[PDB]
């Protein structure tokens, strides 16, 4: 109220709330514990007293208009009650819900909540990482092990609840803020046989699913690395995706022939024109492709001449559109030639 | 037993224990809940059934020999009781502890637990992120906002763990923190697996024998890719030579070093109007490669020296004085003589630089 209602403002709701408050989000918060209300007021937090399962209190908190309801109620039965009421009466109100445990998670999934958050799960993973670190594992390797286990465990719990092809690897860190690439992708979508995988949408925590990515690469004939140039090179997540996905025994080495015969296009946008690259011992835009070409060739790919969209610092929306067209044109040309 | 004791095998201790089983960690469990017996039997887990706070149970569990005790007990008083008993009787036993909330976190910090993990804290942040995404924020930008929130939140709770339990004091800290949220050599070391390194590890050992060297191991400091820009910029402010040291990966640099560049070389600090913080400083690329020079005969622009271009261009743009790279080649097929000698040469490069400045 205006945009978010938070039901329950104990330890869980408080942290969700304060994160949202930091971002300027306007909210209305309900909690049924009078002592919790007191302490929150001591810290200058505005919180309303009542049972969030009461329809009258939800309506006066603005449920008919709100965009998101955070269900931070601890008790499974009440938490589920709230979720079922909201689903029934407020069909546009997106519910993001805490789950006490796996049984509660399954129930919430079945009520139609997309990604219920088991309240101790991420804390218990962190504690596991700390135990690994104390036993002498490097923190990064320990984080990676926790990532593998999380992916495995979510798959398991999800199963319990149930019970001329072009692949564009897009790596813009801020897709919603893009002008040049966003337009390029709009134009590329109008083609047939184009899949787009936006790495920063898929893997905001830098935990690549190698098996998923290798499957998508299997189905592709042209692979495209599309991104804004950053510091004469590529974004961090794309470098991570290469390091992980182009794996020993798959992309290279004995038996690693998965990419043989496929083609790779570098599609990059820059803030300067060709003039900006006349610096250092090996000047010129084309020299910057070397590490990417070498990667591609090592793994048995065919490197295509890059598509380079120059001058974005000093460019208009007209020319941003002309270059988006040249991009679609490049891709179409590839497809017809194939 | 052999190395780890987990006290409590509820929702929390079960996840932590299951993660360690995937790492082949030897563990024994202290639990007193009849409903967990079958779960523990199914994993083949040795269990000492009873109150974990009992000295006789702890000794039977091997506490005098264990490296780590994971205190996953839910009840804050019982969890503190076990913490205190262990600190008193088993001086070498490292305690990793669950915390119920901020008051409990503070009490564990005061009992000498280094990094108590507030049980719902990371799950609530994830929830906060899913909300932000549902309001239209991109998942990556939403994660970054959670990282900034976390950094400040931990700072605030650490400040509170030094004041007294008194609410008005704690309240002041929160208000102050909430407002806030609304020839020296510096080696930036970026091996993803420092403990597994042979060549870089030896290079660092040698560099450590010089005077005025500081090493920041990025993958130790930031395993979650959440760089603290202010801490990095402070350390750069003190350095005269900056070294980027790492194993080469796919003809280029590791992801976390690229993130460090993208984040730390900020507009108005490293470049742009007023961005002169790096002017006068020097940069050395110090890189190890598996292949020899012959390995870089690939692509339209062959040869190792070409691969420095994006890095040299980055330096020049930020007003750094680029030095000739240090490159140790042939790690795949080099001996331990060649690998100790190359590391000595690294030390010689740094020393020679110190002599000229
Ligand atoms: C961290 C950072 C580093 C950048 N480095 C370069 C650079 O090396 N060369 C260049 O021409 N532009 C550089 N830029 C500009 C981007 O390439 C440009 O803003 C982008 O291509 C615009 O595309 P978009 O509208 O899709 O965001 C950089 C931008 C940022 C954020
Ligand atoms: C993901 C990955 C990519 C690599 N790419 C290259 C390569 O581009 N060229 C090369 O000569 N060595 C490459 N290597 C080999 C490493 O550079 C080499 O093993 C490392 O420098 C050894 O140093 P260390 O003993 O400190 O680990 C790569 C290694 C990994 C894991
Ligand atoms: N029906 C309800 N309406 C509003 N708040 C609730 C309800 N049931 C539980 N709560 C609150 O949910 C919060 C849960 O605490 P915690 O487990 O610390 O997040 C407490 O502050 C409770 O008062
Ligand atoms: N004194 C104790 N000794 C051993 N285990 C305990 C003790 N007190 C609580 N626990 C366990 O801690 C776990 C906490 O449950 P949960 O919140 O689900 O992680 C349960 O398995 C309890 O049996
Ligand atoms: N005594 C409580 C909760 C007390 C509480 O809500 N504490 C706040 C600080 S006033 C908290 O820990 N919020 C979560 C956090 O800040 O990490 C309980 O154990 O259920
Ligand atoms: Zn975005
Ligand atoms: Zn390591």
């Amino acid at each position: 109220g205006m945009r978010v209602i938070i039901a329950g403002f104990g330890r869980f709701g408080q942290i969700t709330g304060r994160l949202l408050l930091s971002s300027g989000v306007k909210m209305v918060v309900l909690d049924h514990d009078p002592d919790h209300i007191e302490t929150l007021r001591k810290f200058g937090m505005k919180v309303f007293y009542g049972d969030a399962t009461r329809m009258d209190l939800l309506e006066s908190a603005g449920a008919a208009k709100a965009e998101v309801l955070i269900n931070a109620i601890d008790d499974p039965q009440t938490n589920l009650q709230l979720t079922e009421m909201v689903k029934e009466h407020f069909p546009h109100l997106q519910i993001i819900a805490r789950a006490r445990d796996v049984d509660h998670y399954i129930r919430l999934r079945q009520a139609g909540v997309e990604k219920p958050e088991r309240e101790t799960f991420e804390g218990a993973l962190k504690t596991g990482r700390l135990a690994l670190e104390s036993l002498g594992l490097g923190p990064y390797e320990a984080r990676e092990r926790a990532d593998v286990f999380r992916r495995f465990n979510i798959q398991m719990v999800e199963e319990m609840a149930m019970v001329g092809m072009i692949l564009i690897i897009y790596a813009h860190p801020y897709p919603h803020h893009s002008h040049a690439n966003k337009r390029m992708l709009e134009q590329a979508r109008t083609l047939e046989g184009v899949e787009i995988r936006s790495l920063y949408q898929l893997y905001p925590d830098f935990n690549i699913d190698i098996a998923a990515e290798q499957e998508a690469l299997s189905r592709a004939d042209l692979i495209v690395w599309q991104h804004p140039m950053q510091w004469y090179s590529i974004p961090p997540l794309l470098k991570l995706w290469i390091d992980k996905v182009f794996s020993h025994g798959w992309a290279y080495g004995h038996g690693g022939t998965a990419l043989h015969g496929k083609h790779l296009l570098w599609a990059v946008t820059t803030g300067g024109g060709e003039s900006h690259f006349e610096i250092g011992a090996h000047p010129g835009f084309d020299v910057l492709s070397q590490p990417l070409q070498a990667t591609a060739i090592y793994c048995g790919l065919n490197w295509l001449p890059p598509f380079a969209m120059h001058c974005t610092f000093i460019c208009d929306d007209e020319t941003l559109e002309g270059q988006a067209r040249h991009y679609k044109q490049r891709l179409l040309e590839w497809q017809e030639a194939h």
